[PDB]
């Protein structure tokens, strides 16, 4: 039993809700919140910009030190950093950005990072400003993640379409 509330159950391990991931994280304080990161951990917009804003830019400060030490992530890769005031940990995961021409096959590799964590609050990878089809992202999530994932979908219209079209 966990404290996630109001989710629709899609499969044995995947749950979904129309919610602002920032507000969900502040309420639940999950062990792991997933960020829709880029390889430079530049949290300018989309989910990343919103999460970073909610940390008063502390996420960005920590991220800049991480990059200065380690260099950029790989597309499809991840790193674990602090969750600041939102969660114990933030798993920064880089899905392919279609608006940069990156290979959508890397979306499965991106979701594989979730399997290193027993329970996560997450957005749909590569959705939103990353330019991928969110219906496809949900399919890859369900077919790749085996740990317990609670998906927050900001857009109510999109949430309804994801549920109604889910196979
Ligand atoms: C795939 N898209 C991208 C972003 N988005 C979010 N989902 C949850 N929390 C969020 N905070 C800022 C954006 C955002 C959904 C659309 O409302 C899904």
């Amino acid at each position: 039993v966990n404290s996630f509330s109001g989710y629709l159950k899609l499969t044995d391990n995947v749950y979904i809700k129309n919610a602002d991931i920032v507000e969900e994280a502040k309420k639940v304080k999950p062990t792991v919140v997933v960020n829709a990161a880029n390889v430079y951990l530049k949290h300018g917009g989309g989910v990343a910009g919103a999460l970073n804003k909610a940390t008063n830019n502390a996420m960005q400060v920590e991220s800049d030190d991480y990059i200065a030490t380690n260099g950029p992530l790989k597309v499809g890769g991840s790193c674990v950093l602090s969750g600041h005031n939102l969660a114990k940990h933030c798993l920064h995961v880089v899905g392919p950005n279609v608006n940069k021409g990156e290979d959508i096959q890397l979306l499965k590799s991106a979701y594989e990072n979730f399997n290193q964590h027993e329970v996560l609050l997450a957005p749909l990878l590569s959705a939103g400003i990353f330019g991928a089809d969110p219906i496809h992202s949900l399919r890859v999530c369900v077919d790749t993640v085996r740990t317990n994932v609670y998906l927050a979908v900001f857009d109510k219209n999109l949430y309804d379409k994801l549920v109604s079209s889910f196979l």
